[PDB]
């Protein structure tokens, strides 16, 4: 995993010296020299031919040496191309799968890699649509009972619950080719603003954990990656799984690094956290969750 502990780890102190030191405006800057930094990979399979359509932003491609592949078939009509990357995640190879949100044209596809890749739990931090943007097609089953067929598997809604800021659905999945079936989790996290960035991680930081929670109970009673998606696949995304990463060393060792977890997530899902507001309210997350666990001396 790119995802170890240090070099240069740093405590809830150094942190917060650290914050203090660079302000707002300083941690804003240190996101710009992030993205100014040229990305570690190609993107060559992305925009190729056949595989462009399947990209929901032409602007934002995957890793050619991150990508998931799909075991597709030969002459009919289809490539082994999803806008999907492999991520680490703390001291765990592939812990993450980083995507899109699923076009028509690819829910089969995003279903293809779900079964192939054995994932469980499913993480959607986005609504269809927000502010008239497209972020995501209705790519499952709604309401309890009713099923939708891609091919040669089924997916069928076994239950719904809302809470106050998430919803979790049950689904399964049968793959009628190989006569199996398999239960997956699907939770959709509710209270990300339409603009800007949460005003308090609590929310999410809980919701993280109710995933956790889920994942390790599934692979218990079944490691395969959390599939984890938003419009892009790059923001949310990439915020919802540094600060996993962050929060995981830190339970461990007590340290963590925003800047290393972020640079080394950007070189698995290029472009992982897509705005300065972002990269911030993953230090400010951080803090803040320290002093709702009496860290936090001022
Ligand atoms: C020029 C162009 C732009 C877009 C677009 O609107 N892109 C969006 C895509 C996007 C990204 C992130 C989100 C999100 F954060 F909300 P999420 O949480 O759902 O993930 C939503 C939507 C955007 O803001 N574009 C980004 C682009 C990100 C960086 N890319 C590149 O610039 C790039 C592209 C190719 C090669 C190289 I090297 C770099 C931006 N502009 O901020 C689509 C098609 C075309 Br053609």
């Amino acid at each position: 995993s790119v995802h170890v502990p240090g070099p240069h780890a740093m405590t809830i102190q150094e942190l917060v010296d650290y914050v203090n030191a660079r302000q707002k405006q300083g941690i804003y800057e240190e996101y710009e020299d992030i993205r100014r930094e040229n990305p570690v990979g190609t993107f060559h399979c992305s925009m190729s031919p056949g595989n462009l359509e399947k990209n929901r932003y032409g602007d934002v491609p995957c890793l050619d040496q991150t990508r998931v592949k799909l075991t597709k078939r030969s002459g009919h009509t289809q490539t082994d191309y999803i806008n999907a990357s492999f991520m680490d995640g703390y001291k765990q190879k592939n812990a993450y799968i980083g995507t899109q949100g699923p076009l028509e044209n690819t829910y089969r596809d995003f279903w293809l890699m779900v079964w192939e890749q054995k994932v469980l739990v499913i993480v959607m931090t986005t609504r269809f649509e927000e502010g008239g943007r497209r972020k995501c097609g209705q790519y499952w089953p709604l309401e309890k009972d009713s099923r939708i067929r891609f091919g040669f598997l089924t997916v069928t809604n076994l239950g719904v619950e809302n809470m106050n800021h998430y919803k979790k659905t049950t689904l399964e999945i049968h793959n009628t080719e190989e006569r199996q079936k398999r239960q997956v989790t699907h939770f959709q996290f509710l209270s990300w603003p339409d603009y800007g960035v949460p005003s308090s991680a609590a929310s999410l930081i809980d919701f993280l954990r109710v995933v956790r929670n889920q994942q390790s109970l599934a692979v218990s009673n079944m490691e395969p990656p959390i599939v984890v998606h938003c419009s892009a696949g790059i923001g949310r995304t990439g915020t919802f799984c540094s600060l996993d990463i962050c929060l995981a060393q830190l339970e461990e060792l007590g340290t963590l690094n925003v800047f290393q977890t972020v640079s080394r997530m950007r070189t698995q899902r290029a472009f992982s956290i897509q705005t300065p507001e972002q990269y911030y309210f993953c230090y400010k997350a951080i803090l803040e969750f320290a002093e709702k666990e009496g860290m936090v001396s001022a």
